[PDB]
């Protein structure tokens, strides 16, 4: 049955909320990204309204077959009213057409409910700064302080030196990019610009962004492995094994792999900064794991939060054990005692 955390009190509306059959009582299902997650479910049999960010509309129409009736898109930063209820999709700073949802009710209250963000300091001067917001529906992936991590832009410097030395080194390298969503895009299109590429992949994942409405995107990507010393790769082949593989396949091409597996936290995040990372190299093949995070630091969260002052916030991550549960709440009262709101 639904959760609690997936219904908008007060109308007909639920957040991600495609696998529990019909919902008795939903006239709209909105949907805060394309990750499988949030969409598991949808397919080309539903028939019920679907309200989503314009570029999320483009995949549900081409990558799960929806049909265009069903898919209601909204521009940004733009007061829509949908079935008589004031709503606005904002930006929320994780994969392309992620969308967070301001709700404002009939009776005068006012929710935010964040899908999946990476808080920044510029979400507190958009459409959120003009009223107050009771009740938050907050992505608590990282709430926990142990999880730090560096900015995204430290991470593509990081990113576009080591590619570039080690090319300009050997120009018969080739760099692999380890995916299996959307989301981190910014790394291989970095990479492949500093490198005088375009970047190579299969066909379902040029089909994937070709519908993100990226800028000049046809000078960017190409289906043609042989002339691009830029690759993507299934995040499941990023190893030595299926690396070895695929150096065999371009058939004596490059002699030298150096990838990259952007990845979310991991424990060395604890002990090791970002100017002194090391790969795991088996012969001429190294792979990087880059902490590149679309989702909240700790202190990314707490700042976002101590911002909004919400008299209630709800969580919708790290829900399905007693302890997660007890452990935010702890973080949520020093916050507000801290704060004084
Ligand atoms: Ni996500």
């Amino acid at each position: 049955t639904c959760p609690f955390y997936k219904k908008i009190p007060g109308t007909g509306f639920t957040v991600d909320a495609f696998q529990y059959g019909v919902v008795e009582g939903c006239t709209a299902y909105f949907l805060t990204h394309f990750h499988s997650d949030h969409y598991a479910g949808l397919s080309k049999h539903f028939t019920f309204p679907v309200y989503c960010s314009e570029i999320t509309g483009n995949l549900l129409k081409n990558k799960l077959h929806v049909q265009e009736q069903y898919i209601h898109p909204l521009p940004l930063d733009t007061e829509c009213i949908v079935n008589g209820v004031k709503v606005v999709l904002l930006d929320a700073n994780h994969c392309p057409g992620a969308v967070m949802i301001l709700f404002y009710l009939p009776n005068g209250t006012v929710i935010l409910h964040t899908g999946d963000f990476r808080a920044d300091p510029s979400m507190e001067r958009s459409l959120l700064a003009d009223q107050k917001v009771h009740m938050l529906y907050l992505d608590t992936t990282y709430c926990s302080p142990e999880y730090t991590f560096p900015s995204q832009q430290e991470v593509i410097r990081f990113a576009i030196n080591t590619a570039f030395e080690a090319v300009t080194l050997n120009p018969h390298a080739l760099v692999v990019c380890g995916t299996y969503s959307i989301g981190k895009e910014k790394v291989f299109l970095a990479i492949a610009d500093v490198l005088g590429s375009k970047v190579g992949m299969s066909q379902e994942k040029y089909k994937t962004l070709q519908c993100l409405n990226i800028p000049e995107i046809n000078s960017l990507i190409t289906t043609d492995m042989c002339s691009s010393l830029v690759h993507l790769l299934p995040m499941m082949q990023i190893n030595f094994k299926g690396l070895q593989s695929h150096l065999k396949k371009c058939g004596g091409k490059y002699n030298q792999i150096l990838a990259f597996r952007p990845t979310g936290w991991t424990h060395s995040n604890k002990f090791t900064r970002i100017a002194d990372v090391i790969p795991q190299t088996k012969g001429n093949i190294s792979i990087y794991g880059i902490p590149y995070s679309e989702h909240s630091s700790y202190l990314e969260m707490k700042r976002f939060v101590q911002w909004l002052k919400p008299q209630k916030i709800i969580p919708t991550v790290n829900v399905g054990t007693w302890k997660s549960r007890s452990t935010m709440e702890k973080y949520f009262r020093e916050w507000k005692l801290e704060a004084g709101y």
